[PDB]
């Protein structure tokens, strides 16, 4: 069956030109709505959540782990590490790198987690460890954001990672500790106002991780408390067919008000 919310996405995707997938889950009722949910997408830097999940559950058994520094050095600085340039040759805790790599998508501080975890499998094994059988990481930052379209490295469906996210915020994938300081850096992210959060009543809060790459590749995975409801997780993820696309964030913000419209 298409209900009127998949119609609607679907005459947004044709508008967008790209690839758009949505997956909802109303933790009202337990309902989900789907828009290619199955199809596998790249995540981006949406894969920073997994990581700074998985750390967190090593530091169930390790009251210190978060306090524990980890060098930063000038060869570790990446692409984008407006974090960490700011700690070179000197160190960063683990609590400090799961917040920048979170709050301002910095890719050192997520290389710098993909490490404490064994390398890009880590997150995987985490991933797993949680009952997600489709995410896989393979490679470290900036590489796992070329998005190329049907390569399955760095990515996962949105049905898996509306799931997770579930788990991982609302549920009981981590510790009680653990799943409200990951809450927290949710709530404190800087850079979502344009994404899934534009396209909900101004009244609602969340918290969210963006992602973005080329094929236009633009993405965003939020935890949602409406007003006046139980809380939402929503995933919107969206690719283009040409390496040099612009970012569409507006196209995620237009999936979201179809979604929070159909409630
Ligand atoms: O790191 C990238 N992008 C990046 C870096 C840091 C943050 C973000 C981001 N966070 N939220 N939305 N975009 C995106 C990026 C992009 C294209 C690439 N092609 N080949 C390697 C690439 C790396």
């Amino acid at each position: 069956q298409t209900s009127a919310v998949q119609q609607k996405l679907a005459a947004l995707e044709k508008s967008s030109g790209g690839r758009l997938g949505v997956a909802l889950i109303d933790t009202a009722d337990n309902t989900q709505v789907l828009y290619r949910g199955d199809e596998r997408f790249p995540m981006c830097s949406t894969s920073k959540v997994m990581a700074a999940a998985a750390v967190l559950k090593q530091s169930e058994t390790q009251k210190q782990l978060l306090n524990q520094p980890v060098e930063i050095k000038p060869a570790d600085l990446v692409n984008y590490n407006p974090i960490a340039e700011k700690h070179v040759n000197g160190t960063m805790t683990l609590a400090e790198l799961s917040a920048a790599a979170l709050q301002y998508s910095d890719n050192t501080a997520m290389n710098k987690l993909i490490a404490q975890l064994g390398g890009p499998g880590g997150v995987t094994a985490f991933a797993r460890a949680i009952g997600d059988e489709t995410f896989r990481l393979d490679r470290t930052e900036p590489t796992l954001n070329t998005a190329i379209p049907g390569d399955p490295r760095d990515t996962t469906t949105p049905r898996a990672m509306a799931q997770t996210l579930r788990q991982l915020t609302l549920g009981h994938a981590l510790g009680e500790t653990q799943r409200a300081q990951l809450v927290t850096w949710l709530k404190g992210n800087t850079t979502g106002a344009a994404s899934i959060r534009a396209g909900l009543p101004t009244s609602w809060t969340a918290g969210d991780k963006t992602g973005s790459g080329d094929y236009g590749t633009t993405n965003d995975i939020a935890v949602i408390w409406p007003q006046g409801r139980a809380p939402l997780v929503l995933v919107t993820y969206f690719t283009q067919p040409q390496q040099n696309a612009e970012s569409r964030r507006d196209v995620l913000a237009s999936a979201a008000r179809i979604i929070a419209e159909g409630l």
